């Protein structure tokens, strides 16, 4: 999950729980077995970056998303994985399902648990200087590395990254000191979060149809969509890269 999915999940999980009593909160993580926020409202769900907070009663349930489809809506149990939390209402079921960190924090100080992170890309108060001041504060670091680091900015994973990467003409490794404007990269990182905040269909090039919606991720040996040249990738380090070796080159 990027940013744009974690955004998404808090507005879905608003439309089942916010403003609403709980009937049921059991929480299967072992520290918090026995917190039962049954009879407090869900007064807010918010997302901080890659995090989910659900605020009810004193507390705020803090989740960090692993895995797309963590939090499922609607009375289907059938999951993949580890059921890790049931809140329900009257009428609504949300389940948690794959939770990296899943816990119960004090909701008066819930965000202490995230105030490092840097501007929020689908924050309500994003500030893209500061974002820019951040990403060029090191023009030697390599530039998917500081995409990716959640104190420079909020919300880019592996999917954005690389087509970030491609927009801009930037092989990953390319130092952040490369870039002509990166005020300019990270307004574009915001409007491409921006338009995916309530689209699951992850889409960067404009066109949502089947098989149109990204640049490079995901397309290793198809055609680049501007230069006709056929996408590369690498499997080497951390993450899996895309690119297309004329519109990104060294
Ligand atoms: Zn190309």
């Amino acid at each position: 999950p990027e940013g744009d999915t974690v955004f998404h999940t808090a507005a879905a999980l608003r439309a089942a729980l916010e403003g609403k009593t709980l009937t049921r909160c059991d929480v299967r993580v072992p520290r918090y077995a026995t917190v039962d926020l049954s009879g407090a409202v869900v007064d807010e769900v918010l997302s901080r970056g890659k995090h989910l907070f659900i605020r009810a009663g004193s507390a705020s349930i803090h989740s960090h998303l692993k895995m797309e489809g963590a939090w499922r809506i609607g009375h289907t149990k059938v999951a993949p994985h580890r059921i890790r939390i049931v809140l329900e209402t009257a009428d609504t079921r949300a389940i948690g399902i794959d939770l990296g960190i899943l816990e119960v924090l004090d909701r008066g100080t819930d965000m202490d648990a995230v105030a490092y992170l840097g501007p929020d890309l689908l924050g309500p108060d994003w500030e893209p200087r500061v974002a820019a001041d951040n990403l060029a504060a090191d023009p030697d670091r390599p530039l998917a590395q500081a995409l990716l680091d959640q104190r420079v900015m909020a919300g880019v994973g592996n999917v954005y990254c690389n087509e970030l990467c491609f927009v801009f003409g930037r092989l990953p490794t390319a130092p952040v000191g490369t870039l002509k404007d990166p005020l300019r990269v990270v307004q574009r990182a915001r409007d491409m979060l921006w338009l995916n905040r309530s689209r699951w269909n992850r889409t960067t090039t404009g066109d949502t149809r089947n098989g149109r919606q990204l640049w490079v991720y995901g397309r290793a040996g198809e055609p680049c969509r501007r230069c006709g040249t056929l996408i590369q990738t690498d499997r080497g380090g951390e993450r899996v890269t895309y690119w297309c070796p004329v519109c990104q080159t060294a």
